[PDB]
């Protein structure tokens, strides 16, 4: 599923991402835009052999198991394919764990380089929340 901007915003809200760990909802929508273009099926192989999965491009080296990542931890205890579902529950649950790891949303390089310090509230402007 490729979500619409305001459609993903409403879904992230219902799952409790708005102001989770202090990050307003536009932070999460901006991260999803640049990580995945709002596409739940997005996958990208990293140079280290791991792969990023789903709307929030969650990595297989620490959070999920894809069966092909050396030294994989599976800290969210989920197959990485569950992160590609049209329902974003798994991705949101694991993201909550990631953003609590100590580095906040800097765990998403695209949020750091393309959302942090910007007018992220623009990403939920005009949405019925």
């Amino acid at each position: 599923k490729v979500f619409g901007r305001c459609e993903l915003a409403a879904a992230m809200k219902r799952h409790g991402l708005d102001n989770y760990r202090g990050y307003s909802l536009g932070n999460w929508v901006c991260a999803a835009k640049f990580e995945s273009n709002f596409n739940t099926q997005a996958t990208n192989r990293n140079t280290d052999g791991s792969t990023d999965y789903g709307i929030l491009q969650i990595n297989s080296r620490w959070w999920c198991n894809d069966g092909r990542t050396p030294g994989s931890r599976n800290l969210c205890n989920i197959p990485c394919s569950a992160l590609l579902s049209s329902d974003i529950t798994a991705s949101v649950n694991c993201a909550k764990k990631i953003v609590s790891d100590g580095n906040g949303m800097n765990a998403w390089v695209a949020w750091r380089n393309r959302c942090k310090g910007t007018d992220v509230q623009a990403w939920i402007r005009g949405c019925r929340l």
